[PDB]
């Protein structure tokens, strides 16, 4: 390896020591008597510093001759002195050119001028080596490892569906045809079906993070044509509460590991990342609407509240609770999906729930319908065929205990924890309605 | 929840104390001064002795009119005795039966009746309550988990790249088209080309599992339509043995996890999974083509080790050196793909491997062209227009760092590992030439 130590791996115990770093140049400064050389790691700048009497003649004449941006390579004594703003310095041995950059740069690194979004999209190599930009993907993957590892300690096991199906739904488009050699299959935009299938093989508590995918006709800064979801199913519950607490505790448990471990990545963004308050305030869908009336959003009883509901309840749910995160629960039952079990003495509200973030939807799901009979009337008020969901349908007659789950939006997750304005911030390359490459 | 205690988490340190148990009507012994009622669980059975004397007469009464597969919920007291053929046993208190099942089941999940690997895969739900399958299925996610934390513990950052591509990186056909919208799109076969960009922007260390699609026309036992790849990128390696030697111990660490962890599933299925033995012979293709040749084997200098190949190789090397699984490298640069780094020194050998395990290919990388003008030259020798690599050629002209990776197939992992007769086996929904429901 070119490199032995990042920028943030050097430490007092190494001063005195040999040590290889390597790069991009983020600044060369000669100054006569003494060079200056930064390189930037995916961690930070290290200065290198070459006193003109204590390094290589040779060496001290490369150096001006070093660009921005090109991939360097310094091997040479780690100096802890308080005259370098970092707490040491590099005394450089050698010098190694590993490639050289072209100028000028499609973007420009350093952030004085800013770039468009769709510049920085077209050149993702460049916008990642500025620092505020690798924080987010540095916290995406903190998140990501915070929810599996929350799972696993709750006892869930991570299965994997099919992308390619062929298989009903009770929507109909945003889906994504293809063409599976002579037979016509679809993108799957979620793993509903299989996952509640699985409550029925006694794996009880399942996972699946993967992408979905959704042929959605018009951009919007919440969502896009492809996204990671964060799926789970569990078995043997009594009520709806008991996934709203186990969600609850996912979503802090991701919230508080970032706080922890990603403080240097939230300081760069200059985000204050808020302790998750447990639990989360519901709201049913009943009080939602009469608090939204009040603010003259009228949402006739029966119709799911909209975007400018959410986040007009956003709003309210903050100044007066101070909740960046809270539920909204007991839908209408016409409002939701055939396979949420109804409140059995009060039939037209359902076991449904939606967990809001920042006045964003982040998540929905529920208890789900496990007694056969009922779920095959439930589809058919729907107005949808039975018969079309036969290889669902079947797990539920030979023992099917009860259950419940959610779907949780990565992107739409991350973006709302650090109150990003696009969700083409959290995910490195989004497929857009305009948008296929790269 | 319905219960508190699988049956794998009631011990000793529990006798006396009421728990509660839950799963399905595993075997009823109506005796008349007593019943036995024993339940399934993900983990096991759970015996519930219900004597005529020291239970209530409803709870009496109500077992013997449980059938085959219904799920029970039952609260009891933890009662250790030898009389238990599993060491303790539960004396109820309450049942509930919170679903009933249908006769006849679609496969036999005490394992008299064998089915048919298509009746297995056509009832997903049915099959995993047999210890056997759920064994593999548990296996299969502490792969994934360990494979996570390998990388995680190593300094890798998840990344997540897109399915859909329009972009054709090294090409043929065994790719799905796709439409999107008005344009012509594919399903990504592999994170490649993105996976390369992603090293010049400073990530350095990184990787995806996530899914990848291929449209072989041919069935076969090794591989499927729709696979879970574990792909992974690297910068600033000196050569493709820094990648190897990853891989190596990555591969190593998830093998010995399952041998820790899922010692229990192993023993289900009756096979001892070896210790790791590092570092795994790497024989080169020319090697590899000698002793094809004592094998009476003769594959002409350039041509690819077919099937039989691979399995007399795989043979000798178990054998001859106690390797179950080791490298092939330094290919014929002809045979591998246009960003692959020759040897400078023996351009007609280019720094590509392969591993493999019991005797196929579970995986393969290299060191790649980060040289752009050398690499244009490449994509040129193949037959491509270095033109439609356009975003990702751009990569490579601002400081590209010397880089190398893999993709490691986790079906082919995991079926290898565990030395299944059919790849079908390590996946719930396998997408064939002729599968696409469920």
């Amino acid at each position: 390896m070119y490199r032995t130590h990042y920028s943030s791996e050097i430490t007092e115990e190494l001063n005195g020591q040999k040590v290889k770093v390597a790069g991009w140049v983020w600044e060369v400064k000669d100054l006569g008597g003494i060079k200056f050389l930064w390189i930037r790691d995916r961690d930070g700048i290290v200065q290198i510093t070459a006193p003109k009497k204590k390094v290589d003649p040779e060496l001290f004449k490369l150096i001006p001759k070093l660009r921005s941006e090109d991939v360097v390579a310094v091997e040479g004594v780690v100096n802890f002195t308080p005259k370098a703003k970092l707490g040491f310095e590099i005394l450089p041995e050698k010098i190694v050119v590993l490639n050289r950059a072209e100028t000028p740069l499609p973007l420009d690194p350093t952030g004085k001028v800013k770039a468009e979004l769709d510049t920085r999209l077209d050149n993702r190599f460049m916008d990642l080596r500025r620092p505020e930009v690798m924080a987010i993907f540095k916290i995406r993957s903190s998140v990501f490892k915070a929810v599996r590892d929350f799972f696993h300690e709750n006892g869930f096991i991570e299965i994997h569906t099919p992308k390619i199906i062929a298989t009903a739904t009770e929507g109909g488009t945003e889906l994504f045809p293809m063409k599976y050699f002579e037979e016509d299959a679809f993108l799957a935009q979620s793993p509903q079906l299989y996952k509640q299938i699985m409550m029925a093989s006694g794996l009880d508590r399942v996972y699946e993070i993967a992408p979905i995918f959704r042929a959605e006709e018009h951009n919007t800064t919440r969502h896009l044509n492809e996204a990671w979801s964060i799926d789970s199913e569990m078995a043997f519950i009594e009520d709806e509460e008991e996934v709203m607490s186990f969600l609850e505790r996912l979503v802090a448990h991701a919230i508080n590991y970032v706080r922890e471990h990603n403080a240097k990545e939230l300081d760069i963004l200059n985000f204050e990342l808020e302790e998750p308050k447990l639990p989360f305030p519901r709201v049913s869908y009943d009080k939602a609407l009469e608090i939204l009336g009040d603010l003259g959003k009228e949402i006739p009883w029966g119709e799911d509240i909209d975007t400018e509901g959410e986040r007009l309840l956003g709003k309210y749910m903050m100044e007066n609770e101070n909740a960046p995160l809270y539920f909204l629960y007991q839908y209408p039952s016409e409002a939701k999906p055939f396979y949420i079990m109804k409140y059995d003495n009060k039939p037209e509200i359902c076991r449904a729930f939606d967990l809001e973030y920042r006045g964003v939807e982040i998540s929905s799901g529920g208890q789900r319908e496990h007694r056969h009979d009922i779920l095959v009337e439930q589809i058919k008020e729907k107005g949808l065929n039975p018969e079309s969901f036969e290889f669902y349908l079947k797990a539920f007659r030979y023992g099917m205990p009860p259950h419940g789950g959610f779907g949780l939006g990565a992107e739409r997750l991350i973006k709302q924890m650090l109150d990003l304005p696009n969700i083409r911030e959290v995910i490195l390359f989004p497929r857009d309605r305009r948008r296929l490459t790269p």
